[PDB]
Protein backbone atom coordinates (compact mmCIF):
# COMPACT_ATOMS: atom_id res chain seq x y z
CA UNK A 1 0.00 0.00 0.00
CA UNK A 2 1.79 3.04 -1.39
CA UNK A 3 0.17 5.43 1.08
CA UNK A 4 2.58 4.42 3.86
CA UNK A 5 5.49 5.20 1.52
CA UNK A 6 4.31 8.63 0.40
CA UNK A 7 6.46 11.34 1.98
CA UNK A 8 6.03 15.12 1.93
CA UNK A 9 7.42 16.51 -1.31
CA UNK A 10 6.12 19.94 -2.25
CA UNK A 11 4.01 22.56 -0.59
CA UNK A 12 2.42 25.44 -2.48
CA UNK A 13 0.26 28.47 -1.61
CA UNK A 14 0.18 31.26 -4.20
CA UNK A 15 -3.39 30.39 -4.35
CA UNK A 16 -6.10 32.91 -4.76
CA UNK A 17 -9.02 30.98 -3.27
CA UNK A 18 -9.32 27.39 -2.12
CA UNK A 19 -7.94 24.62 -4.29
CA UNK A 20 -10.91 22.45 -5.24
CA UNK A 21 -9.63 20.38 -8.19
CA UNK A 22 -6.38 18.66 -9.11
CA UNK A 23 -5.50 16.60 -12.16
CA UNK A 24 -2.63 14.46 -13.31
CA UNK A 25 -1.86 13.76 -16.95
CA UNK A 26 -1.90 10.15 -18.11
CA UNK A 27 1.93 9.91 -18.03
CA UNK A 28 1.88 11.38 -14.50
CA UNK A 29 4.50 13.92 -15.69
CA UNK A 30 2.43 17.05 -15.12
CA UNK A 31 -0.39 18.18 -12.85
CA UNK A 32 -2.84 21.07 -12.67
CA UNK A 33 -4.55 22.92 -9.82
CA UNK A 34 -7.83 24.80 -9.94
CA UNK A 35 -9.10 27.01 -7.14
CA UNK A 36 -12.07 29.19 -6.29
CA UNK A 37 -12.54 32.94 -6.62
CA UNK A 38 -12.37 35.02 -3.49
CA UNK A 39 -14.94 37.74 -3.83
CA UNK A 40 -13.20 40.65 -2.08
CA UNK A 41 -9.63 39.38 -2.25
CA UNK A 42 -6.44 40.38 -4.07
CA UNK A 43 -5.20 37.74 -6.50
CA UNK A 44 -2.33 38.66 -8.84
CA UNK A 45 -1.83 34.97 -9.66
CA UNK A 46 -4.34 32.11 -9.30
CA UNK A 47 -6.68 30.45 -9.91
CA UNK A 48 -5.34 27.98 -12.53
CA UNK A 49 -1.89 26.35 -12.45
CA UNK A 50 0.04 23.74 -14.39
CA UNK A 51 3.10 22.11 -12.87
CA UNK A 52 5.81 19.73 -14.10
CA UNK A 53 7.16 16.91 -11.92
CA UNK A 54 10.53 16.55 -13.70
CA UNK A 55 11.46 20.27 -13.55
CA UNK A 56 9.60 21.07 -10.34
CA UNK A 57 8.25 24.23 -11.94
CA UNK A 58 4.76 25.68 -11.97
CA UNK A 59 3.02 28.31 -14.14
CA UNK A 60 -0.12 30.42 -13.67
CA UNK A 61 -2.58 30.41 -16.61
CA UNK A 62 -4.76 33.15 -18.10
CA UNK A 63 -7.66 31.12 -16.61
CA UNK A 64 -11.38 32.14 -16.48
CA UNK A 65 -12.64 35.55 -15.32
CA UNK A 66 -15.27 38.31 -15.54
CA UNK A 67 -15.04 42.11 -15.20
CA UNK A 68 -16.21 43.10 -11.68
CA UNK A 69 -18.29 46.11 -10.64
CA UNK A 70 -15.13 48.31 -10.70
CA UNK A 71 -14.26 47.35 -14.27
CA UNK A 72 -11.32 45.28 -13.03
CA UNK A 73 -11.46 41.59 -13.96
CA UNK A 74 -11.96 39.04 -11.17
CA UNK A 75 -11.27 35.33 -11.51
CA UNK A 76 -14.09 32.77 -11.78
CA UNK A 77 -14.04 29.52 -9.78
CA UNK A 78 -12.52 26.54 -11.57
CA UNK A 79 -15.16 23.84 -11.45
CA UNK A 80 -13.34 20.96 -13.14
CA UNK A 81 -10.37 20.06 -15.28
CA UNK A 82 -8.82 17.03 -16.88
CA UNK A 83 -5.82 16.32 -19.07
CA UNK A 84 -6.27 15.05 -22.62
CA UNK A 85 -5.72 11.34 -23.31
CA UNK A 86 -3.05 12.36 -25.87
CA UNK A 87 -1.15 14.20 -23.10
CA UNK A 88 -0.89 17.47 -25.07
CA UNK A 89 -3.77 19.50 -23.69
CA UNK A 90 -5.58 20.51 -20.51
CA UNK A 91 -9.38 21.01 -20.50
CA UNK A 92 -10.92 23.38 -17.90
CA UNK A 93 -14.40 24.49 -16.85
CA UNK A 94 -15.41 27.48 -14.76
CA UNK A 95 -18.06 29.83 -13.43
CA UNK A 96 -17.51 32.12 -16.42
CA UNK A 97 -19.65 29.67 -18.48
CA UNK A 98 -16.72 28.62 -20.70
CA UNK A 99 -14.81 25.46 -21.51
CA UNK A 100 -11.12 26.23 -22.38
CA UNK A 101 -8.34 24.15 -23.90
CA UNK A 102 -4.68 24.89 -22.97
CA UNK A 103 -1.39 23.51 -24.32
CA UNK A 104 1.43 22.51 -21.98
CA UNK A 105 3.01 26.00 -22.19
CA UNK A 106 -0.13 27.80 -21.04
CA UNK A 107 -1.30 28.90 -24.48
CA UNK A 108 -5.06 28.98 -25.01
CA UNK A 109 -5.78 26.67 -27.99
CA UNK A 110 -9.56 26.24 -27.90
CA UNK A 111 -12.72 27.62 -26.39
CA UNK A 112 -16.38 26.64 -26.14
CA UNK A 113 -18.67 29.65 -25.52
CA UNK A 114 -22.17 28.26 -26.16
CA UNK A 115 -22.97 27.48 -22.51
CA UNK A 116 -25.21 30.10 -20.85
CA UNK A 117 -24.45 29.32 -17.19
CA UNK A 118 -21.66 27.90 -14.98
CA UNK A 119 -19.79 24.82 -16.08
CA UNK A 120 -20.15 22.27 -13.22
CA UNK A 121 -18.35 19.06 -14.37
CA UNK A 122 -16.16 17.50 -17.06
CA UNK A 123 -15.68 13.91 -18.19
CA UNK A 124 -13.38 12.44 -20.85
CA UNK A 125 -13.90 9.29 -22.95
CA UNK A 126 -11.30 6.70 -23.91
CA UNK A 127 -11.08 8.51 -27.27
CA UNK A 128 -10.67 11.99 -25.75
CA UNK A 129 -14.32 13.07 -26.30
CA UNK A 130 -15.10 15.71 -23.69
CA UNK A 131 -18.45 15.71 -21.84
CA UNK A 132 -19.59 18.91 -20.23
CA UNK A 133 -22.26 19.36 -17.53
CA UNK A 134 -23.73 22.85 -17.41
CA UNK A 135 -25.82 24.70 -14.84
CA UNK A 136 -28.29 25.63 -17.61
CA UNK A 137 -29.45 22.00 -17.64
CA UNK A 138 -27.64 20.95 -20.83
CA UNK A 139 -24.80 18.49 -21.23
CA UNK A 140 -22.42 19.00 -24.19
CA UNK A 141 -20.08 16.60 -26.02
CA UNK A 142 -17.00 18.27 -27.56
CA UNK A 143 -14.24 16.92 -29.80
CA UNK A 144 -10.84 18.57 -30.25
CA UNK A 145 -8.09 18.48 -32.87
CA UNK A 146 -5.47 15.96 -31.72
CA UNK A 147 -2.52 18.15 -32.62
CA UNK A 148 -3.85 21.74 -32.36
CA UNK A 149 -6.38 21.63 -29.49
CA UNK A 150 -9.01 23.51 -31.49
CA UNK A 151 -12.66 22.59 -30.71
CA UNK A 152 -13.92 20.71 -33.82
CA UNK A 153 -17.46 19.49 -33.04
CA UNK A 154 -20.17 19.98 -30.46
CA UNK A 155 -23.40 18.15 -29.60
CA UNK A 156 -26.13 19.02 -27.11
CA UNK A 157 -27.37 16.46 -24.60
CA UNK A 158 -30.94 17.52 -23.89
CA UNK A 159 -33.42 15.95 -21.47
CA UNK A 160 -36.50 18.12 -22.06
CA UNK A 161 -38.40 17.07 -18.92
CA UNK A 162 -35.40 17.99 -16.74
CA UNK A 163 -35.20 21.31 -18.55
CA UNK A 164 -38.94 21.98 -17.99
CA UNK A 165 -38.32 21.50 -14.28
CA UNK A 166 -35.40 23.96 -14.32
CA UNK A 167 -32.81 21.36 -13.21
CA UNK A 168 -29.05 21.92 -13.44
CA UNK A 169 -26.75 19.33 -14.97
CA UNK A 170 -24.07 18.95 -12.31
CA UNK A 171 -22.48 15.45 -12.66
CA UNK A 172 -21.25 13.60 -15.74
CA UNK A 173 -19.42 10.36 -16.59
CA UNK A 174 -18.81 8.14 -19.61
CA UNK A 175 -19.61 4.43 -19.44
CA UNK A 176 -18.73 1.48 -21.73
CA UNK A 177 -18.26 -1.62 -19.56
CA UNK A 178 -14.46 -1.62 -19.98
CA UNK A 179 -14.64 -1.21 -23.75
CA UNK A 180 -17.04 -4.13 -24.28
CA UNK A 181 -20.04 -1.92 -25.21
CA UNK A 182 -20.66 1.45 -26.97
CA UNK A 183 -20.12 4.76 -25.09
CA UNK A 184 -22.97 6.14 -22.98
CA UNK A 185 -23.03 9.38 -20.95
CA UNK A 186 -24.53 9.46 -17.48
CA UNK A 187 -25.78 12.85 -16.31
CA UNK A 188 -26.80 13.78 -12.78
CA UNK A 189 -29.13 16.71 -12.17
CA UNK A 190 -29.79 18.91 -9.13
CA UNK A 191 -31.85 22.05 -8.47
CA UNK A 192 -30.66 25.49 -7.29
CA UNK A 193 -34.13 27.03 -7.62
CA UNK A 194 -34.92 24.65 -4.73
CA UNK A 195 -33.64 18.73 -3.06
CA UNK A 196 -34.83 17.71 -6.56
CA UNK A 197 -33.06 16.48 -9.67
CA UNK A 198 -32.63 13.15 -11.42
CA UNK A 199 -30.19 10.75 -13.11
CA UNK A 200 -30.34 10.17 -16.90
CA UNK A 201 -28.52 8.25 -19.62
CA UNK A 202 -27.51 9.36 -23.14
CA UNK A 203 -25.97 7.54 -26.13
CA UNK A 204 -22.67 9.25 -27.01
CA UNK A 205 -22.36 8.45 -30.74
CA UNK A 206 -25.90 9.72 -31.46
CA UNK A 207 -25.96 12.21 -28.57
CA UNK A 208 -29.54 11.12 -27.89
CA UNK A 209 -31.52 10.61 -24.67
CA UNK A 210 -31.85 6.95 -23.72
CA UNK A 211 -33.58 6.73 -20.31
CA UNK A 212 -34.24 8.19 -16.87
CA UNK A 213 -32.79 5.86 -14.20
CA UNK A 214 -35.56 4.61 -11.90
CA UNK A 215 -35.26 6.84 -8.80
CA UNK A 216 -37.42 9.58 -7.34
CA UNK A 217 -36.61 13.19 -8.30
CA UNK A 218 -33.73 13.91 -5.91
CA UNK A 219 -30.61 16.13 -6.05
CA UNK A 220 -27.69 14.02 -7.17
CA UNK A 221 -24.40 14.94 -5.57
CA UNK A 222 -21.82 12.40 -6.67
CA UNK A 223 -21.06 9.69 -9.30
CA UNK A 224 -18.32 7.12 -9.02
CA UNK A 225 -17.43 4.40 -11.56
CA UNK A 226 -15.72 1.18 -10.36
CA UNK A 227 -12.26 0.68 -11.96
CA UNK A 228 -13.62 -2.55 -13.52
CA UNK A 229 -16.41 -0.44 -15.04
CA UNK A 230 -18.97 -3.18 -14.19
CA UNK A 231 -20.97 -0.67 -12.14
CA UNK A 232 -21.19 2.76 -10.58
CA UNK A 233 -22.73 4.43 -7.56
CA UNK A 234 -24.66 7.69 -7.50
CA UNK A 235 -25.60 9.56 -4.35
CA UNK A 236 -28.42 12.03 -3.82
CA UNK A 237 -29.88 14.33 -1.14
CA UNK A 238 -33.68 14.00 -0.61
CA UNK A 239 -36.31 15.92 1.33
CA UNK A 240 -35.20 13.88 4.36
CA UNK A 241 -32.08 11.71 4.42
CA UNK A 242 -29.51 10.86 1.79
CA UNK A 243 -29.49 7.91 -0.56
CA UNK A 244 -26.88 5.93 -2.50
CA UNK A 245 -27.64 3.86 -5.57
CA UNK A 246 -25.62 1.06 -7.13
CA UNK A 247 -26.15 0.79 -10.89
CA UNK A 248 -25.11 -2.06 -13.18
CA UNK A 249 -23.37 -1.22 -16.47
CA UNK A 250 -24.89 -4.11 -18.54
CA UNK A 251 -28.54 -3.54 -17.73
CA UNK A 252 -28.05 0.15 -16.85
CA UNK A 253 -30.48 -0.51 -14.06
CA UNK A 254 -30.56 0.43 -10.36
CA UNK A 255 -29.54 -2.78 -8.64
CA UNK A 256 -29.02 -1.86 -4.97
CA UNK A 257 -29.87 1.12 -2.85
CA UNK A 258 -28.81 2.29 0.62
CA UNK A 259 -30.24 4.93 2.89
CA UNK A 260 -28.33 7.09 5.32
CA UNK A 261 -29.23 9.64 7.95
CA UNK A 262 -26.72 12.10 6.44
CA UNK A 263 -28.58 15.16 5.23
CA UNK A 264 -25.89 16.19 2.72
CA UNK A 265 -23.78 13.60 0.90
CA UNK A 266 -20.56 14.98 -0.64
CA UNK A 267 -19.03 11.75 -2.02
CA UNK A 268 -20.05 8.13 -2.63
CA UNK A 269 -17.61 5.37 -3.68
CA UNK A 270 -17.30 1.66 -4.31
CA UNK A 271 -14.32 -0.26 -2.93
CA UNK A 272 -11.67 -1.60 -5.29
CA UNK A 273 -12.82 -5.10 -4.20
CA UNK A 274 -16.20 -4.10 -5.67
CA UNK A 275 -18.14 -5.15 -2.58
CA UNK A 276 -18.24 -2.12 -0.27
CA UNK A 277 -20.10 1.13 -0.76
CA UNK A 278 -19.42 4.38 1.12
CA UNK A 279 -21.16 7.70 1.75
CA UNK A 280 -19.16 10.66 3.12
CA UNK A 281 -21.04 13.69 4.29
CA UNK A 282 -21.09 17.19 5.68
CA UNK A 283 -21.49 15.45 9.06
CA UNK A 284 -17.78 14.76 8.86
CA UNK A 285 -18.19 10.97 8.82
CA UNK A 286 -18.44 8.17 6.23
CA UNK A 287 -21.03 5.38 6.34
CA UNK A 288 -19.86 2.05 4.85
CA UNK A 289 -21.97 -0.90 3.63
CA UNK A 290 -21.21 -4.44 2.56
CA UNK A 291 -23.26 -4.64 -0.63
CA UNK A 292 -24.12 -8.29 0.12
CA UNK A 293 -25.90 -7.22 3.33
CA UNK A 294 -27.09 -3.71 2.48
CA UNK A 295 -29.60 -3.58 5.37
CA UNK A 296 -27.42 -1.74 7.91
CA UNK A 297 -24.06 0.07 7.74
CA UNK A 298 -21.02 -2.12 8.26
CA UNK A 299 -19.14 0.72 9.87
CA UNK A 300 -19.04 4.42 10.59
CA UNK A 301 -15.73 6.18 10.00
CA UNK A 302 -15.62 9.41 11.97
CA UNK A 303 -13.51 12.55 11.84
CA UNK A 304 -13.02 14.98 14.69
CA UNK A 305 -14.19 18.44 15.63
CA UNK A 306 -14.00 20.98 12.84
CA UNK A 307 -11.03 23.33 12.60
CA UNK A 308 -13.34 25.99 11.14
CA UNK A 309 -18.71 21.05 5.00
CA UNK A 310 -17.41 17.82 6.54
CA UNK A 311 -15.78 15.18 4.34
CA UNK A 312 -14.24 16.64 1.11
CA UNK A 313 -11.81 13.86 0.28
CA UNK A 314 -12.75 10.19 -0.12
CA UNK A 315 -10.72 7.77 -2.26
CA UNK A 316 -9.47 4.23 -2.41
CA UNK A 317 -5.73 3.84 -2.70
CA UNK A 318 -5.17 3.06 -6.34
CA UNK A 319 -3.90 -0.49 -6.82
CA UNK A 320 -4.54 -1.20 -3.10
CA UNK A 321 -7.31 -1.86 -0.57
CA UNK A 322 -7.00 1.04 1.88
CA UNK A 323 -9.61 3.82 2.05
CA UNK A 324 -8.59 7.42 2.64
CA UNK A 325 -10.75 10.29 3.83
CA UNK A 326 -10.11 13.93 4.65
CA UNK A 327 -12.33 16.11 6.76
CA UNK A 328 -12.82 19.48 8.35
CA UNK A 329 -10.67 18.53 11.34
CA UNK A 330 -7.88 18.99 8.78
CA UNK A 331 -6.86 15.33 9.09
CA UNK A 332 -6.35 12.70 6.41
CA UNK A 333 -7.34 9.37 7.96
CA UNK A 334 -6.42 5.92 6.60
CA UNK A 335 -8.89 3.01 7.00
CA UNK A 336 -8.93 -0.77 6.34
CA UNK A 337 -12.56 -1.95 6.18
CA UNK A 338 -11.49 -5.56 6.54
CA UNK A 339 -10.41 -4.94 10.18
CA UNK A 340 -12.74 -4.99 13.18
CA UNK A 341 -11.64 -1.45 13.95
CA UNK A 342 -10.97 0.00 10.50
CA UNK A 343 -8.84 3.01 11.57
CA UNK A 344 -5.18 2.53 10.64
CA UNK A 345 -3.50 5.90 11.14
CA UNK A 346 -3.67 9.64 10.60
CA UNK A 347 -1.73 10.25 7.38
CA UNK A 348 -1.29 13.97 7.81
CA UNK A 349 -2.75 17.09 9.40
CA UNK A 350 -3.33 20.31 7.46
CA UNK A 351 -3.78 23.82 8.94
CA UNK A 352 -7.51 24.02 8.28
CA UNK A 353 -10.53 22.08 6.87
CA UNK A 354 -9.66 19.87 3.87
CA UNK A 355 -11.08 21.09 0.55
CA UNK A 356 -9.79 18.35 -1.83
CA UNK A 357 -7.59 15.28 -1.94
CA UNK A 358 -6.63 12.92 -4.75
CA UNK A 359 -4.19 10.15 -5.69
CA UNK A 360 -2.62 9.89 -9.09
CA UNK A 361 -3.76 6.75 -10.88
CA UNK A 362 -0.28 5.20 -10.55
CA UNK A 363 -0.44 5.71 -6.75
CA UNK A 364 2.85 7.67 -6.80
CA UNK A 365 1.31 11.01 -5.84
CA UNK A 366 -1.17 12.25 -3.26
CA UNK A 367 -2.26 15.90 -3.21
CA UNK A 368 -4.22 17.36 -0.29
CA UNK A 369 -5.62 20.92 -0.02
CA UNK A 370 -7.22 22.95 2.78
CA UNK A 371 -9.13 26.15 3.37
CA UNK A 372 -6.88 29.17 2.82
CA UNK A 373 -4.93 28.00 -0.22
CA UNK A 374 -2.54 25.36 1.15
CA UNK A 375 -1.68 22.58 -1.28
CA UNK A 376 0.43 19.68 0.02
CA UNK A 377 1.96 17.16 -2.38
CA UNK A 378 3.23 13.76 -1.16
CA UNK A 379 5.38 11.50 -3.33
CA UNK A 380 7.30 8.25 -3.22
CA UNK A 381 10.15 10.78 -3.05
CA UNK A 382 11.03 12.82 2.47
CA UNK A 383 10.96 14.66 5.76
CA UNK A 384 10.04 18.19 4.69
CA UNK A 385 8.21 19.93 1.86
CA UNK A 386 10.11 21.67 -0.91
CA UNK A 387 8.74 24.32 -3.25
CA UNK A 388 7.95 24.51 -6.91
CA UNK A 389 9.64 27.37 -8.72
CA UNK A 390 7.11 29.70 -10.34
CA UNK A 391 7.81 30.44 -14.01
CA UNK A 392 6.19 32.50 -16.78
CL1 LIG B 1 -33.17 2.06 -13.61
Amino acid sequence: ESVFFLKPWKHFNETSGDTVCVAYNPLCEKFALGSTAQDGAYNRLGNLWIGDFHSETIQSLESHYKLNQVGEKEYSTISDLCFSKGNLFLYTGAFDNAVKVWDMEGNLCGIFNAPTDYIHKLALSDDDLLAVACKNGYGYLLSTDNSTGEILTSANLIYPEALEKGYSASLIEFSNFLGRSSDKVIIGYDSFHTNRGCLALFDASTASFVQKFNTADEAFTSLYMHPSQVGFVASSNTLSNGRVYYLDTRMYKVCLNFTTTQKDINHATISNSGILVTSSGTDNQTFVWDSRKPDKPLSLLKHGKTKMAGINMAQWQPKGNLFVTGGSDGIVKVWDLRLNNPFIQNFTEMNSAITYGGFSEDASKLTVCCVGGDVNMYSLGGNKFGEFRIIE
